[PDB]
């Protein structure tokens, strides 16, 4: 009669609402068949997820010195307007040597914030979940941005690098195209915790819903963890007991400055890749250790389960699902005492249920996949025949009638 | 060493993109030849990197005509995928000329670079973006399309005018829809004016071309479908009397733009009340093939007048620009758009039926990405921006391996 179109709420601009966020399942179920788990909200900490597909972390080589431009609205926000459970935001340096390209986010300064804030407020007007994924490149910073001929070399301080300013627990270089390492000294770590703080508090600013720690793919932290990239003789390094305490520091500053209510995730590689050795490897024994330990800490809610990055020497037997049996192990070395979350070569929505449901874990991320589909959600929901709910701007030309929700079996791929 | 260069002409950093996205490959690694779709077209001085375009779709999410952080996460990825073209949806020239009170507008200059900040990402990735001006007649003040209130009214309450509804006559489009008052001479006058200057303003947006709205029973068709237009003035009566308004806007918009910007004109075929019909529509699109206004005729259908029975389905409206592509020849390109939702569809229509773009809407909507899905589904590799094709790699060529990441 007088139905308006309302805006929504909270929002610097205009915008119409989304009623029921696009990515959430309808309750009901038309089809009177059950939801299944990959479409069924999940609430951590004071927040929840319509669904359980998210979006992982992934370096676009865009930013000017850590600021995001339009490039990241262009690029995030359309995943974000098709419904994807949460988006994390890629690895956004907490230190300027800490970047793994020059082009890297970072959120070591105020004005990196406004940038962030512009993308996380368009999620929010949507209704989606978004967060920020900290990092810090270790050993493998200064690098060459990836589509580059120049790829896998050192970015000079012609290019915007620091080849005399890469840090990292000892200094032994990841290749022999990568950099030569600055063992960091005890003023580096202290400063480094102060700097992750810092970014941290910047990141809730900016509006993030909840923080992920990078602690993989031989970045740093990681490296701390790796026996052959930490040769210390402090309590930094030495045993294994040692080579965590760092790790379990920033678990800890982490879930201190961000409180009880914001979710705190954390990312690690599982195994090296590296076969058949006698000396001491990253292999699946030392990943459930290290995520045991985390459980026993109490600061981390989840757990997810990456792998490679780690020596230069790996084997990486890439395929569909193949870094899923690692996060499976960590999910039963854990139990119902963290979350875990499991990525890599998952390509379509039985695979993403069933890893939810058989193997038991808790949430699904996809990177290229979202690059390559935008609308994965829908193309997931499709494979299961699950209705879900989509924009105004976007159900309203694939329908029959006033339902947020579509049916799956319409523009069927 | 290399260095990785900023974009060329934009306020802000972004890797250049040297060859844009929905560019194939000229040397095809595979030996096949390029099909039509990803075959590129140049009109006036414009070229576009493939026959696959971005159909003109409103949003329903401005703010007094301006475009907001939306359209840029929206069109934003679409662009970056490599569409050959992209229309920005219906901007209208005239506040009472808009279809819902949350149309995009270019009837002020506070309207520019709102809609310029979107182009300038497009134009960072490479790619080609235009604007479709339009005036809906008597389907203004109406509600957007996924509120319960669809098909009815917008009062001023939602920031509609029930009463400013301008259109060739007091004939309404039903009873739910607004009643409208015939425009005066001066209120045709006003129009063209306003028309010559949202075009000018869209030149300042960075607009590469302008389609003309001449369909969905809004003004322009409104005044071609005689159960609307009966002014029984010089617009009123003869095919001819009725085919001015929209000749002459064609003509005035030729004329605001250039001779190196490119106009299309987007007309319905048929009023699906089997009376606006292929005939009526080829005529006029000869007498456009005549003016030599328009570069390029927009072929669909709908729109002209309730109690219509549109028969929807894989290139429904299809065939009607196949006839009018007969009718006109090599003389006006044609596009062709409706339910294409795959590549083999797509090519078939641009080379066994001589047709010239194969416009998209919805698949874009669910499938940003569509350019790289119709390639896969005629083996074609194109190129992806820098940031997107690198994971799908196995190195430094700008184009992907149709084979990788297939359904
Ligand atoms: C382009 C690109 C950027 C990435 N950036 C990050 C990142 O910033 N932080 C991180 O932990 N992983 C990053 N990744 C790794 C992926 O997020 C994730 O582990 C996933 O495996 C990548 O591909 P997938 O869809 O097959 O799972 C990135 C991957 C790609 C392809
Ligand atoms: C959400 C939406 C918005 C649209 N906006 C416009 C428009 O602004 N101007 C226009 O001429 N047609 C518009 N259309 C119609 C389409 O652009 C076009 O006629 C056709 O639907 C696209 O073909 P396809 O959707 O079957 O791929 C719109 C359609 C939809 C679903």
């Amino acid at each position: 009669k007088d139905i308006k179109v309302e805006p929504a709420k909270g929002i610097s601009y205009f915008t119409p609402a989304q009623e029921t966020p696009a990515g959430t399942a309808a309750n009901p179920q038309t089809s009177g068949k059950a939801i299944p788990k990959l479409f069924q909200p999940i609430t951590i900490r004071g927040l929840t997820f319509q669904n359980r597909l998210g979006v992982s972390p992934m370096c676009q080589y865009s930013a000017e010195d850590g600021h995001m431009t339009d490039y990241h609205l262009a690029h995030l926000g359309g995943i974000a307007q098709r419904g994807p459970g949460l988006i994390m935001i890629e690895a956004t340096a907490v230190q300027p040597e800490g970047r793994i390209s020059p082009q890297d986010v970072g959120l070591w300064k105020d004005s990196q914030i406004a940038p962030i804030a512009r993308v996380i407020e368009f999620a929010h007007s949507q209704g989606q979940k978004i967060g920020i994924q900290l990092a810090h490149a270790g050993r493998k910073a200064s690098t060459t941005v990836p589509w580059m001929l120049n790829h896998g070399s050192i970015a000079t301080e012609n290019v915007g690098g620091w080849p005399d300013n890469v840090k990292g627990p000892s200094d032994i270089p990841f290749s022999e195209t990568f950099p030569r390492p600055r063992a960091m000294t005890q003023d580096d770590i202290r400063e480094f915790k102060e700097a992750w703080v810092a970014a941290a508090k910047r990141a809730l600013v900016a509006g993030a819903d909840f923080i992920e720690i990078h602690n993989a793919h031989g970045y740093l932290l990681a490296s701390f963890l790796t026996p052959y990239a930490n040769k210390r003789t402090d309590e930094y390094g030495g045993s294994f007991e040692n080579r965590m305490r760092l790790p379990l520091k920033i678990a800890q500053l982490t879930r201190d400055t961000v409180g009880e209510h914001v979710p705190v995730f954390l990312r690690l590689s599982a195994s090296d890749w590296l076969g058949s050795t006698s000396t001491e490897t990253w292999d699946l024994q030392h990943a459930v250790r290290f995520a045991e330990a985390l459980a026993d800490q109490g600061a981390i809610d989840l757990v997810d389960v990456s792998s490679g990055g780690l020596h230069s020497s790996q084997e990486v037997k890439s395929g569909p699902g193949f870094q899923a049996p690692f996060g499976i192990a960590v999910k039963k070395a854990v139990g119902e005492r963290m979350l875990v979350a499991t990525v890599g070569h998952i390509r379509d929505g039985k695979l993403a249920n069933r890893l939810l449901e058989e193997e038991g874990l808790d949430v699904v991320l996809v990177g290229r996949g979202f690059q390559k589909d935008p609308g994965l959600v829908w193309t997931f929901a499709q494979h299961l025949d699950v209705e879900v709910a989509m924009p105004g701007q976007i159900r309203w030309g694939f329908s029959k009638r006033g339902t947020p929700f579509v049916d799956p079996s319409v523009y069927k791929p």
